[PDB]
């Protein structure tokens, strides 16, 4: 349905709000819903845990089967797979762990992957465990994206910090 409420536009397509984007997806239930995955889609922790705990587990299940049909993701890539109760589908991309010494211009080829979908629910990519500063990936995102992406930044502190600059 797409009823997005309470962003800041930052671009003519580019909107961010504070926001737990578990929240945002059962509020506005997108069509398309974003997952910072990793390459073997195991939703361990961050976002992916927590979008994959919303589902009840079937994410995983549903991520554990594309990978034993098709094998693993490249860097930069994405799949997409069913959304569940969050979203109609999830666009599971996979941004370079620039702390393990992945290509940080990957970073352009995992936000390229957000052209395909008119509209998406989406966090910022490579910007936790995997040690891209996040406001490098937002102006990558910012730079790349030309359909509507809306940016959900749950940490208070650091999206501050993003619209200050
Ligand atoms: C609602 N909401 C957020 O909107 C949010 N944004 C962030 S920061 C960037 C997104 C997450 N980090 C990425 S680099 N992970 C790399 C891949 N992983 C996949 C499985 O685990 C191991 C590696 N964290 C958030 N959390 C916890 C949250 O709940």
């Amino acid at each position: 349905v797409n009823s997005f409420s309470g962003y800041l536009k930052l671009t003519d397509n580019v909107y961010i709000k504070n926001a737990d984007i578990v929240e945002e997806a059962k509020k506005v239930k997108p069509t398309v819903v974003v997952n910072a995955a990793n390459v073997y889609l195991k939703h361990g922790g961050g976002v992916a845990g927590a979008l994959n705990k919303a589902t009840n587990n079937a994410m995983q299940v549903e991520s554990d089967d594309y990978i034993a049909t098709n094998g693993p993701l490249k860097v930069g890539g994405s799949c997409v797979l069913s959304g569940h109760n969050l979203a109609k589908h999830c666009l599971h991309v996979v941004g370079p762990n620039v702390n393990k010494g992945e290509d940080i211009q990957l970073l352009k080829s995992a936000y390229e992957n957000f052209n395909q979908h008119e509209v998406l629910l989406a966090p910022l990519l490579s910007a936790g465990i995997f040690g891209a500063d996040p406001i490098h990936s937002l102006r990558v995102c910012v730079d790349t994206v030309r359909t509507n992406v809306y940016l959900a930044v749950f940490d208070k502190n650091l999206y501050d910090k993003l619209v200050s600059s």
